[PDB]
């Protein structure tokens, strides 16, 4: 029926997100974001210390590639060919996965810079009730979490936050105009992350 006020909900999600250590994430890009090859990714992230494992589909020379990836001890590895691990050097020289959960420049920072918050509706995300919430994320906050986005103005955005319970950020979308966008879904907050 009636929707909660978006502002307090965002502020709560911000606090909860700052305390996050680990999560499963699914990330997709709709349309085209110039300079970003990635199309989809699914994986598990933990921090302090940083480690990540998952799969990614990206374009590497006009071909679509499915690779498994691991970030461990600061290094990125991926299977560019089946069951064959390649070492691509320091993950940070491509993208440090812990960025997403960095309390100062990751999802928590997006939330803290999410302006004009307005509750729009309710949606199920991964079997949970969430409030869909519209607003605008600052260019700087966007560029810090997602450099290839190259924001030059506030970015229209939608976040879905758990209506009840821990009020976690379930999903976020950044709209780059047209049907070009990036979206990420978070689940399994606090899961123990494998061992590469």
């Amino acid at each position: 029926g009636p929707l909660p006020d978006a502002k307090p909900l965002v502020e709560e999600a911000t606090a909860q997100t700052k305390a996050l250590k680990s999560a499963h994430m699914v990330l997709t890009v709709n349309g085209k974001i110039p300079g970003l090859s990635l199309k989809t990714l699914s994986g598990d992230l933990t921090t302090n210390p940083t480690a990540a494992t998952g799969n990614v589909k990206l374009t590497l020379g006009g071909s679509d590639i499915d690779a498994d990836f691991v970030v461990f001890d600061g290094i990125l590895y991926a299977t560019l060919t089946p069951n064959q691990w390649s070492d691509f050097g320091p993950a940070a020289d491509i993208y440090d996965p812990a960025q997403v959960l960095n309390p100062d420049t990751g999802l928590a920072n997006v939330l803290a810079n999410f302006a004009d918050a307005k509750a729009e509706g309710r949606d199920t995300i991964n079997g949970q009730n969430t409030i869909r919430i519209s607003g605008k994320v600052s260019a700087q906050a966007v560029n810090q979490i997602a450099p290839p986005f190259n924001a030059t103005q506030p970015v229209p955005a939608t976040v879905w936050i758990q209506e009840t319970g821990d009020h976690q950020l379930a999903q976020a979308q950044l709209d780059r105009g047209s049907g070009n966008s990036v979206q990420m879904t978070l689940s399994k907050w606090g899961e123990k992350v494998q061992v590469t």
